[PDB]
């Protein structure tokens, strides 16, 4: 203490992420590998949501291990993971990961959720590639989304679509921590079926793709969608598909969670801290993955 840039040896490149190339990195005094964020260089609002993510001690949120500040820059000391779901579920394409780990891995998250959420921090930007897991079957909340939410003036893509709560794409001013939870859901179907649920390539498309699955929402499903900031009466409409096309493997306990966390109004879909107690968690262990 303190650490500085010179003490850490890089080792590799681990992928990029919402700020660029993430590195591994190694202590030249103890030997321990880490991963380094770097951040070139902040609104009042930013700095308290920054020290509220910073205030988060969990075991399903990466661990921040120190901060280094040089000049221009901030290097983020983070412990060493480098799988992420993402790449998992590439590397399992040809079998699918198995609904043990499915299910680990979405009850964890919705852990990391809930302590968030109690927090008063949301996400913003779940996917797949934000979620690191570890040899021992953890899988962890990483890149929040509050540099681009807060308008923080640091340096950082039709992916973060995907994942993009229908109250976002639809201009609600003041949303909720429910859109964490239909990024999660988002990120279910994905794990299940082997591919992106609502791969959109624009605003406009991304809510069309969502309409065509789930329906065109009206007045009946979702009080007050039709006087959203951007909701259009040109929308067409487009009935729901049955999840029995949607996400063929699913029983009715895996639909019934599903439908709570894709469920268009934000006022009722499920929290996180519920979705824990749901029926298809009965049997959830801690597989490890291979
Ligand atoms: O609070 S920090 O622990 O430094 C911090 C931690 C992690 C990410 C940060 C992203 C943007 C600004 C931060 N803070 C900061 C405060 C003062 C100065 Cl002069 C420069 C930077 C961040
Ligand atoms: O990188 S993160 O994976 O999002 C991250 C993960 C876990 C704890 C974090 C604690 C404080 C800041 C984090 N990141 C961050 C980076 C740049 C800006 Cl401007 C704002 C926030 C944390």
């Amino acid at each position: 203490s303190p650490e500085f840039m010179e003490n850490f040896q890089k080792v590799e490149k681990i992928g990029e992420g919402t700020y660029g190339v993430v590195y591994k990195a190694r202590n030249k005094l103890t030997g321990e590998v880490v991963a380094l964020k770097k951040i070139r260089l902040v609104p009042s609002t930013a700095i308290r949501e920054i020290s509220l993510l910073k205030e988060l001690n969990h075991p399903n949120i990466v661990k921040l291990l120190d901060v280094i500040h040089t000049e221009n820059k901030l290097y983020l000391v983070f412990e060493f993971l480098h799988q992420d779901l993402k790449k998992f579920m590439d590397a399992s394409a040809l079998t699918g990961i198995p609904l043990p780990l499915i299910k680990s891995y979405l009850f964890q998250l919705l852990q990391g959720l809930a302590f968030c959420h109690s927090h008063r921090v949301l996400h913003r930007d779940l996917k797949p590639q934000n979620l690191l897991i570890n040899t021992e079957g953890a899988i962890k909340l990483a890149d929040f989304g509050l540099a681009r939410a807060f308008g923080v003036p640091v340096r950082t893509e039709v992916v973060t679509l995907w994942y993009r709560a229908p109250e976002i794409l639809l201009g609600c001013k003041y949303y909720s921590t429910a859109v964490d939870i239909w990024s999660l859901g988002c990120i279910f179907a994905e794990m299940v079926t082997r591919r992106a649920l609502f791969p959109g390539d624009s605003e406009i498309d991304q809510l069309f793709r969502i309409f065509r699955t789930l329906g065109t929402p009206d007045e009946v499903v979702w009080p007050g969608v039709t006087s959203m900031p951007d909701y259009k009466p040109s929308f067409p409409k487009w009935a729901r598909q049955d999840f029995s096309k949607v996400v063929p493997p699913l029983d009715e306990d895996g639909r019934s969670l599903l439908s709570q966390m894709l469920h268009y109004d934000p006022n009722k879909r499920i929290s996180a801290k519920a979705a824990l107690a749901h029926p298809f968690f009965q049997d959830v262990t801690k597989p490890v993955p291979h």
